[PDB]
């Protein structure tokens, strides 16, 4: 495909050089609950009520990101101030766009020319566990249903790079690609080493750019083995490939996680006992070379986090009452079957969903775990001694 050496430097001064202007597209929960995924959107307004632009240049290889030196506090300020939500669970987030024919486009943040060793942003590579937004604007829209899924989401809120973010008070760029059933038919299936390396080519136009201090999350093989039936062999090439390229593209703070077990997920109440050994067995021979991968690089002398989200996944699906939930063997949503055709569609949550609420499940549909899980794993790696002392964070009075 295409590498960031493919990028001259007169592209880069080029590139950079042209100052132009966007509009930004503030979009909110519209229900008061994460029961209810649908959002709209207002365009973000200054002050006085005129709509607010934000200087700087576009960039992309064939899906546009805008560069600008505008910091994120200060649009989601706008946007916050635009919006005037007055319920709990607007989980705002902002895109740029010229007008409303056009799709949802990343704002980054240009880094400053002072610059010390502190992590300054998030970025996100993965599958549908971490996408928040790329397979939905490939699929204009319509994949996963915004009325059912939270705006490009596989669930009905953020996901759990956002919640790290929030917390972190850090923009987080997300380059993972979801893909669940039905996805292949937007974007062809790609490895995340094809993920790493278009991050590459979007960091090689940013200005002041230092990889040290990027927070790196990746995580991937849910969908691989799940429904793109792939081998452990490739997947393990897929992975230290990714890892070989981070690396020597300067990364030195990473975020790794084992994989949940995917057969414990709703899905699997349609599928053979032969599948779900099959299945099983894959995900627990990769999670081992995860490990492995982990411990090399903590050796080679890099900030290595490493988060047993499978250990998690096994105490909620055997008692999920000790951990704050009521249900971990139904989806959230009225959906009794496995089938691509449902990410299509709206659906209704089950009366008993509705009588606990969507924060009393772990699953929302029949795949992927609700926004409550996602914010439990955040909490979880958040928590003192449990890894995330070893980064240089900034302090926020």
């Amino acid at each position: 495909a295409l590498s960031p050496e493919a990028i001259t430097s007169a592209q880069v001064f080029s590139t950079q050089s042209k100052e132009t202007y966007t509009y930004v597209r503030c979009w909110y929960r519209t229900g008061n609950s994460h029961d209810e995924s649908a959002t709209d959107w207002e365009w973000a307004e200054n002050p006085d009520g005129s709509y607010f632009t934000i200087d700087g240049y576009w960039w992309s290889s064939v899906k546009n990101m805008f560069y600008t030196n505008t910091s994120q506090n200060v649009i989601k300020q706008r946007c916050e101030e635009t919006l005037g939500v007055t319920h709990d669970a607007a989980d705002i987030t902002y895109f740029a766009a010229d007008n409303r024919w056009s799709y949802n486009h990343t704002i980054w943040t240009n880094d400053p020319v002072m610059q010390a060793d502190q992590i300054n942003k998030i970025v996100a590579f993965g599958d549908s566990l971490s996408d928040t937004g790329n397979i939905f604007n490939a699929a204009q829209w319509r994949f996963p249903n915004p009325d059912t899924w939270f705006l490009g989401h596989f669930s009905n809120g953020f996901v759990w790079t956002e919640y790290i973010a929030q917390a972190k008070k850090l923009p987080l760029y997300n380059w993972a690609v979801g893909g669940a059933a039905g996805s292949n038919q937007y974007v062809a299936l790609t490895g995340v080493k094809d993920q790493v390396l278009s991050y590459l080519t979007y960091a090689k136009m940013a200005k002041n750019y230092k990889p040290e201090n990027t927070l790196f999350t990746l995580e991937f093989g849910l969908n691989d083995f799940m429904n793109y039936n792939r081998e452990v062999v490739d997947v393990k090439t897929d992975f230290s490939t990714a890892l070989i390229k981070l690396t020597d593209a300067g990364a030195k703070n990473i975020m790794l996680m084992t994989l949940p077990d995917a057969t414990k997920a709703p899905q699997f109440k349609y599928s053979t006992q032969a599948e779900i050994e099959k299945v099983r067995a894959k995900i627990v021979e990769f999670n081992e070379f995860i490990k492995a991968q982990a411990a090399f690089y903590i050796i080679q002398g890099y900030n290595i986090t490493l988060y047993d989200t499978h250990g998690l996944f096994e105490q909620l699906t055997q008692n999920p009452q000790q951990h704050g939930f009521v249900n971990a063997s139904d989806a959230c949503l009225n959906i009794n079957r496995a089938s691509s055709a449902d990410y299509l569609y709206s659906h209704s949550l089950t009366n008993e969903c509705a009588t606990h609420s969507s924060d009393k499940y772990v699953f929302w549909d029949v795949t992927h775990p609700t926004t409550a899980v996602h914010k439990y794993i955040a909490e979880k790696m958040l928590a003192p001694g449990a890894g995330m002392q070893r980064f240089n964070f900034h302090h926020h009075h």
